[PDB]
Order: structure tokens, then C-alpha cells, then sequence
């Protein structure tokens, strides 16, 4: 149950299920099963639709019933990941060759980051650091979640650090996972940004991140003071969903009272002239609203 009633001039513009157009300052709306915002008589709040990708509101649009769909969204294949590591400059070059994910004395450090494909399967990506010489570390990757994946014999990248132990090159590399249960692989940029070689310490992963997940669930929606309606999502992104329209008449005294504080245009009132809060004829909404899902 939303509440955006208007103490100002301007009317909301509503339609009944036959398309007849009505006007009211009452701002009490419920989201019904048809995914419209309706008043207590079931009339549908109208406004400009959103189009495109990303969706936006155009100046050329016909008002239509607001929808808040309600259709789901898909899963989220990982396209970025990061691993911040502190590497020890005094570490030995492993004597055991070759590098093997199974031989624990053939590498200097192992870390993990779990990424997702478009189906939402988890791939546990193992990352191995092998000091090759002073200030250089080869990096191998392997999808431990895919039994058909070939064992890594060639490095995905090589980290080179300068004399001060700051990462100088090799810090960004595209990785493609294996496949799980017939689903397509994830392809993501792996970043070692902020990794450093310490003069002395123990090899240690300080942070990992990645941007994929499971078809999940999100958060809130809001009406801004210019009537724009925005959804807020659990991926820390937002989407514009529509923009409420206001109406004004040359002669408000001419409007036909429909009961409650709802009104219909007549020959006496003139046609509704439409716009938005905060522009032209209309001042901003007094505040707006914010609601959790």
C-alpha cells in the first residue's frame, strides 16, 4: 500500500479497465495482480512507459497504465573477480618441478575464489602462485569443480613487482571456467590490484571478490520528488521503472466530482494538460516515498 497524495495542484491521471480517463489528487495505491497501481475503485494510475536497454523515459510517450512487473530476472554469471595478495620477497623458488596442483611443494601459495556461470553453478577457482625468480610470480588457475578440465601446465599470468614491491605488470587476466552439468562456462577478468610483495612476511590473501551469484532476491522502490519511480536491487544497482504524470486544467471548477476526491474532465474544465512534478506548470512532490519489498 503506497501513499503519495497531493496537497498541491496537479491531479494523478487514472484509467478504468475500458480506457476512460479520470483524475484525482488521492494518492492511495495498491499493487494488484495485474501489476498495476490501483486506487480503491480499481482504476489504474497512468504514466509514461520505460523503453530500451537500459530502460529510460522518453519525452514522446503516450501515458499508459503503470506496470511494476513483475517478471523475475536471470542468474548472474561472473564477469569480474579480484584477489589481493601479499607475497613474501624472501620466499624460495620451489625446487620441485613441474608445477602441479597435487604437489604442495611445487608452489608458494594457493587461494580460492568461487565464481558462478549463467545457470548459477559454483565453480571453485583455485589460484596458485609460483615464484619464478626475484620479483616475479607465475600464476596458474584451475576450475576445481570441473573433472574434465585439463591440468594447468602454462601460467595464466605472471605478476611482476618493482623494487618497492608494488605491482607493475600482469595484474589483469581473462579467465574462462570449465563447464558443469552441461552449462556454459563463465568468462571473467581476474584482477590482482593492490597485491604487493613485502620485504618480509608470509604469503597471505587479504581479500577476494567477484560479481556473480544465484538468481536471488533484492530490495526497495521509491518515488522521487519529480515523480520518477526507481527500483533498488541487491546487486547495488538501480533501474528506472516509470515517471508519474501530473495534470492541470484551465478550469478546475468545471471538473465532474466522481466521489471521494476523484474527478473526471468535462467540456467545462477543458482537456487535461499533462507534465511532471518539478517542471513547467508543476512544482515538485512534497517529498516522495520509499518502500521496502
Amino acid at each position: 500500500g503506497l501513499d503519495v497524495a497531493i496537497s498541491q495542484n496537479g491531479f494523478f491521471r487514472l484509467v478504468d479497465s475500458n480506457g476512460s480517463v479520470f483524475y484525482s489528487r488521492n494518492g492511495q495505491f495498491k499493487l494488484d495482480e495485474n501489476r498495476n497501481l490501483v486506487n480503491m475503485q480499481g482504476m489504474q494510475l497512468t504514466g509514461y512507459p520505460a523503453t530500451g536497454t537500459p530502460p529510460t523515459i522518453q519525452q514522446g510517450a503516450n501515458p499508459a497504465p503503470i506496470t511494476i512487473p513483475n517478471t523475475l530476472m536471470a542468474a548472474k554469471s561472473t564477469t569480474t573477480a579480484s584477489m589481493q595478495i601479499n607475497l613474501n620477497s624472501t620466499d624460495p623458488v620451489p625446487s620441485k618441478t613441474p608445477f602441479s596442483v597435487s604437489d604442495a611443494d611445487s608452489y608458494n601459495k594457493k587461494g580460492t575464489v568461487t565464481v558462478y556461470d549463467s545457470q548459477g553453478n559454483a565453480h571453485d577457482m583455485n589460484v596458485y602462485f609460483v615464484k619464478t625468480k626475484d620479483n616475479e610470480w607465475a600464476v596458474y588457475t584451475h576450475d576445481s569443480s570441473d573433472p574434465a578440465a585439463t591440468a594447468p601446465t602454462t601460467a595464466s599470468t605472471t605478476l611482476k613487482f618493482n623494487e618497492n614491491g608494488i605491482l607493475e605488470s600482469g595484474g589483469t587476466v581473462n579467465i574462462t571456467t570449465g563447464t558443469i552439468n552441461g552449462a556454459t562456462a563463465a568468462t571473467f577478468s581476474l584482477s590482482f590490484l593492490n597485491s604487493m610483495q613485502q620485504n618480509t612476511g608470509a604469503n597471505n590473501i587479504v581479500a577476494t571478490n567477484q560479481n556473480g551469484y544465484k538468481p536471488g532476491d533484492l530490495v526497495s522502490y521509491q518515488i522521487n520528488n519529480d515523480g520518477t519511480v526507481v527500483g533498488n536491487y541487491s546487486n547495488e544497482q538501480e533501474q528506472v521503472l516509470g515517471q508519474i504524470v501530473l495534470a492541470n486544467f484551465a478550469n478546475n471548477e468545471g471538473l465532474a466530482s466522481q466521489g471521494d476526491n476523484v474527478w473526471a474532465a468535462t467540456q467545462a474544465s477543458g482537456v487535461a494538460l499533462l507534465g511532471t512534478a518539478g517542471s513547467g506548470n508543476f512544482g515538485k512532490l512534497t517529498n516522495g516515498a520509499l518502500e521496502a519489498s
